[PDB]
């Protein structure tokens, strides 16, 4: 059999894209999107109807241009999610405006607004994951949202401090990155080549996985961001993995069964006291890579959000 | 005349070192130290008496080894400051443990402890500046300390967001860095050489200076960290400048008068609303250089603090 089929025995496959074409080809359980993937998806010719639809809807909700752009942009993200939900049995992850990453109250309000739009379309909360950056503020926002019946996907997770804080907040799922960690080491270290087993990103997720299972945390661990299939295979056994269409294709075209790599067979251990904000900040900032990448990831998502608003603005 | 003498017409000269030998040679108004300079100073043979003195005092305050190391380390920093105060008419800057940089409450307590040690030696608060890293937590700590009669030196200032937040908190003085900003650009940019006027560090302090004087803020602007005298001359006119002995020597050996570069001759303008924590975090993290350097500066100061404790530990 092929690698993709074999991987499904140990790990739930998730497609990292806003393109419905990939959903039909690989039949993933869930799908994930982010501001950058939404921008790209908005370029797809067949998605034109989704855009006009968002704009029309927005103009019917208010006559304030400022508010129309915001409504149109949020509605487009939701419209794309709706198309995807017609092709997958699981969940769709939709991100809150990255510009609100350091504002807990604003993030909670935005998340509720997105949930409202999905509900207005008849979609219940159990088919959605609101995605937020894993800053201290985003984690605090998620803790509150989960208590209110809104499940979250905590992304841009780079340091162990972020992983620990997310588990203690009881979030539904986390998206620890692999590829971007490798990018940092290739650019800031002498070593430019890594064997799958020594890939910094792979080591990071493996340690997070162990810590989570070892303490009985129910938060789903979903590795994200990949540069090659080697990273993916080295993480076989991870709860879920969200993979780009290009790598999904490679797995499906490579023959050979694979073996499970990530497992925890011991007994659950007692959990420690919760980490405080001060300890979180100290530990997160002890990691040069995590410091750079979290801030950078937020900056790029914000830029793409703005580009989308620009595009929508010219259609009003 | 020489450059040093000429500079004193426009700017208050401060010596950046814990070595009293420099105080006698350049007769600065104030002196600044930090964890790294204290560690270096502890290596100076004539400073042996200051160390034995700190250790002896510590052992007389308690019989708890853990507490003795902390007391000995703090007392050594104060003993060095005391020696310096005998040679300068102004103030001495002494830093709080960098490991507490993200903990407001702990930083306030540590600062009060250092003030207590200086007071026990008969030194009043007007001859001291407690130095803290310019994280949001350090700025909030400083705002409280100033209200209690304790003047602070906010250091490791890299972004405009930090500069603005410090002014709004009413801190006594800020130490915006110049040299380390240049280091970042030389390592992360194509351009490796900069004319004094285009030096990123010089531009940063100039903009901060303008913003402060333009709005009537009383916080003293003291440029710190230099790589060459070109950066220093380009900032002639800055309230104060703290310079390493090596550069002080170069200025004193170069003949020729210099001209004032930094000035604000307009009228004071109204101040805007205060920046919030969310806005501060968004703006600070928009600056790739500031993100890297603030976190890095704190890490290095913490490492040197630990090395000092190690050294003191072997003497108990």
């Amino acid at each position: 059999t092929d690698k993709l089929t074999s991987l499904r025995q140990y790990t739930t496959v998730v497609a990292d894209t806003g393109d419905i074409a990939a959903m039909k080809l690989y039949q993933p359980q869930d799908a994930t999107t982010n501001p950058s993937l939404i921008l790209n998806a908005a370029q797809i010719p067949e998605y034109r109807k989704l855009i006009d639809d968002a704009v029309a809807w927005a103009k019917q909700q208010s006559n304030d241009r400022a508010q129309q752009i915001v409504d149109a942009t949020d509605k487009l993200a939701v419209n794309i999610g709706l198309e995807i939900l017609k092709l997958v049995p699981g969940r769709i992850s939709t991100a809150v405006d990255a510009r609100l990453s350091y504002d807990t109250e604003a993030s909670i309000a935005k998340a509720k607004r997105l949930i409202k739009l999905y509900n207005d379309a008849g979609i219940s909360n159990d088919r959605i994951l609101i995605k937020l950056a894993s800053t201290w503020q985003g984690i605090r926002a998620a803790e509150q949202l989960e208590k209110e019946g809104i499940n979250c996907n905590l992304t841009l997770l780079f340091s162990f401090a972020q992983a620990r804080a997310c588990a203690e907040a009881g979030v539904f799922l986390i998206s620890p990155f692999v590829g971007r960690i490798l990018d940092w080491y290739k650019a800031n270290t002498d070593k430019k080549e890594y064997a799958p087993a020594e890939d910094p990103g792979v080591v990071s997720v493996s340690e997070i996985y162990q810590y989570y299972k070892e303490h009985g945390y129910e938060t789903v661990v979903m590795g994200a961001s990949f540069r090659n299939i080697g990273e993916i295979l080295e993480l076989a056994g991870c709860d879920r993995l969200t993979i780009a269409p290009a790598l999904l294709k490679e797995l499906a075209e490579s023959e050979g069964a694979i073996e499970r790599k990530l497992s925890y067979t011991g007994e659950v251990k007692a959990r420690p006291a919760r980490i405080t904000e001060s300890e979180f900040l100290w530990q997160h900032n002890q990691d040069p890579m995590a410091v750079d990448k979290l801030a950078e990831g937020i900056r790029k998502f914000a830029i793409d959000q703005e580009k989308l608003e620009k595009m929508i603005g010219d259609l009003l």
